[PDB]
């Protein structure tokens, strides 16, 4: 699928990053501990399994945090609709 805009309503199933990095579960603490962006809590964003999201609205667009152990998060890479 594409994204509108800056794809804070993207709700598609991309689940790498730009580079290709497997995304890390919304859900997970590992490897990446986060007190934000969980979906306990975030019930509006579609914090769903590993998929790219953006939570903040970033113009960047969607983003995860990564399964790199040293690199937290990355942009994915999804074309404007
Ligand atoms: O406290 C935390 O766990 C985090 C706080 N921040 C904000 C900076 C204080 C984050 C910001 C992130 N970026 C997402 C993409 N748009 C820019 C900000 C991010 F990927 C993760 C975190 C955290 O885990």
């Amino acid at each position: 699928d594409c994204m509108f805009g800056n794809g804070k309503g993207y709700r598609g199933k991309k689940a790498t990053t730009v580079t290709g990095t497997p995304c890390q579960e919304w859900a997970a603490q590992e490897p990446h501990r986060h007190s934000t962006f969980i979906p306990g809590t975030n019930k509006w964003a579609g914090l769903e399994k590993n998929y790219c999201r953006n939570p903040d609205g970033d113009i960047n667009g969607p983003w995860c945090y990564t399964m790199n152990p040293r690199k937290l998060f990355d942009y994915c890479d999804i074309p404007l609709c």
